[PDB]
């Protein structure tokens, strides 16, 4: 159903009703925290907030706020943190939380420059001798390895908790070409970079969740976990043809505001998927 509904909605140009009505039908629950005047530093967009229900609270707990959201998909038995790339002021915070909710994975969307603008503060170390020390959350970060794609970089990273001398092995994933503008042409390097994600352990249920981000924390990672909670589903279920693209995204947004931010990145979506699927049998 999913690939015929896709080439009636191309043929009808319906893209913008279609998500339109999502955008409509999305919950609206409080994010009373993040609206805090404490906090306004710790979000870098005004109209990007987590959910109080939903939000990822820091246990070193002066102040706990972080903009980042969990999202737990009950069916498809994958958790997620979704999250803005940190700010001057939250690089220290982001690895707290990594190394509080016990994550493997980092998932990065965006380039820190795009546009000519700052999307993103730089949070990990560009050489193995020169380390970074956060020193308001008292951990170390360590270059360890670097492998550099055409269309993506995974580095190895050790994270140590200074406090108690333990360290951790990060796994640093960055999709660096995604377009300034738009959605990519076509879902083949997307769909292998979501791959490598999976084959590398980050996603599997004994490790904390991945964290995802890009600027916002919702397109580029909206689009990220959907397809990925999308090809789950169609390999589960006794009917892949009954995942309903719509229904899991309304669902995920149950978690975090604004996933999926433009028409064009529903209907890549849903050429991510039906793609994928192909992939997967
Ligand atoms: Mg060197």
């Amino acid at each position: 159903e999913m690939e015929k509904e896709f080439e009636q909605i191309d043929k009808s140009g319906s893209w913008a009703a279609i998500y339109q009505d999502i955008r409509h039908e999305a919950s609206d629950f409080p994010c009373r925290v993040a609206k805090l005047p404490k906090n306004k530093n710790r979000n870098r967009y005004r109209d990007v907030s987590p959910f109080d229900h939903s939000r990822i609270k820091l246990h070193q707990e002066d102040n706990d706020y972080i903009n980042a959201s969990l999202i737990k998909m009950e069916e498809a038995q994958r958790s997620y943190i979704l999250t803005q790339g940190p700010l001057p002021n939250t690089c220290g915070h982001f690895w707290e939380m990594v190394w509080e909710q016990k994550s493997r994975g980092v998932v990065m969307l965006n380039r820190v420059m795009e546009k000519g603008s700052l999307k993103c503060s730089q949070y990990w170390p560009q050489k193995e001798e020169k380390e970074m020390i956060f020193e308001d959350t008292n951990l170390k970060l360590t270059l360890i390895s670097e492998d550099i794609k055409s269309y993506y970089t995974v580095r190895q990273l050790e994270l140590e908790n200074l406090t108690t001398q333990e360290t951790r092995e990060i796994l640093h994933f960055h999709y660096t070409t995604w377009p300034d503008f738009g959605v990519p042409e076509s879902p083949a390097s997307f769909l292998n970079f979501l791959f490598k994600v999976r084959e590398s352990g980050s996603l599997s249920p004994e490790h904390g969740p991945v964290v995802v981000h890009c600027s916002a924390g919702i397109g580029r990672s909206g689009t990220f976990c959907l397809a990925d909670t999308c090809l789950l589903l169609m390999d589960k279920r006794k009917d892949p043809s009954s995942v309903d693209i719509k229904k899991v995204l309304l669902e995920m947004r149950k978690f975090r505001m604004g996933l999926i931010q433009t028409a064009d990145q529903l209907r890549f979506s849903y050429l991510a998927v039906i793609e994928g699927a192909k992939f997967i049998m």
